[PDB]
């Protein structure tokens, strides 16, 4: 059901995966970040294990927050794939 | 049934097969996502599990809404296949 | 009975191919989709749950909403080819 | 009495032999299942057995609430199969 | 009697063959349905062998409903063949 | 009854299998970790055998809460798999 | 009397041998079980015999209680066996 790449059940099926696999990679994240957060204690705010230890959770906080825009982009990267195929369908069907 | 590679009874066939496909999907989607959410707990807001987890579901909420328009997209796409085979058939029917 | 692949018996046969499996999809799809309605429950409105699969549903509609509208222009194309085999019976009859 | 493959009787059969397998599994199935609820007891709510055996039956009580759809997809099978063979005979029997 | 592979005593011979089939496994099928009747019992409304075994019969019940469309059909299939013959012999009797 | 690998006795015995292979493990692990919970005793809050023996406990609650959501996963696959053959007996019975 | 193994004498020595057969069993265990009942005493509810033979005498309800639906079954194979016969016979005898 297609021309020459655009296929609707090809498509249908990309789609299920990417579901899927963000699904579990959403999964997989919370349930390890719950155990980090177990781990990690607060010693104190001012001795020397804090001056150790307080950056580390920073960079964790910044990379986690960085991830939501990664997500929208690669959300937005499909509308342009199907997209491409009508345009690609309309060009030369008639 | 046609003239040269459009045949009604074979758009019928695709067309049943891309409806099945999209209730499965739509199925084991919301059937892992239901998963999903009883696996995920909610920690509290402002300690450092809630910082490790919360941008992760945002990206979920994020994509999942981005899916309502891909579906409707591709549901577009059939009306233009089946346009161009009707417009093909006039062309040289004639 | 016809001139050159225009056959009114290979016709009839076509119509009543097309409408058997027309009636088996529709038949098919509707005990599918009673299975998918049994299967998706309700979770609540606001919860994690409902984010996580609110807009699969809303594909799902959009989706089966098209429907219609290929199947009314699948129905039109028939009319069109029968046109054309008349049209050509008689171009060249006389 | 067919075409190809699709023979009557021979369906009959087939509908006749995943009767009785599905029949002997729920008899099998509950069966056991008595046994395992009357072996299994309830120490406390609270102590360290519980701890120790709650996700177990909660595990068991999901798998077994999966079972009723998997039932009803293996169900609709068989139409689509009946079906694929109504269409191959009349596609070549005229 | 007949022309090529149309017999009217071998249809009769298989419809004799298929009514007995469906009769015995309709039998068969009765009289062990009631053995599992009997042996599986109705432990209580909420208790743990109730939720290990509901399930099971809901299974049973849903697929056991499923199997009036697939007779239905079975017994479709033999108008068409029983047409189809009546055509080819009307095509080239004459 | 089937075409390549999907075989309907097949996969009825299968979810025979895996259900009392479930059934067993719980019952199996409900059984052992009676014992567990008998043999171990609670020395006092602070002494060095809490210190020594605490933790150890403490892993096991957190594995035997990990085991529901495997259980749930390892449901869903089945629904896939069964899936997955619908999709291939469509795809080509036709 | 029949075709290449079914032999209706032979059906009928078969079953006057499993009905003797049956009947014997039945009497001896029953002459055996009122020797067991004889036999064994009920010492007191609470003391030390109680607690070392009750267990014993439980298994030995159940599984008398399981003998039923094993006769049952048993009986049952008798018809698939003569149904197959039946089949077999109308199968090639014309």
């Amino acid at each position: 059901f297609g021309t020459n790449g655009f296929d609707i059940p090809t498509i249908a099926i990309a789609l299920l995966i990417v579901g899927v696999i963000i699904g579990l990679s959403g999964l997989i994240l919370s349930i390890f970040a719950t155990a980090t957060a177990s781990a990690i204690s607060n010693p104190s705010p001012g001795t020397l294990a804090y001056n150790l230890t307080h950056p580390l959770i920073n960079g964790m906080v910044s990379f986690f927050s960085f991830f939501p825009t990664l997500y929208v982009l690669l959300g937005v990267t499909g509308i342009v794939l199907i997209a491409a195929g009508i345009i690609s369908i309309i060009m030369e069907k008639f």
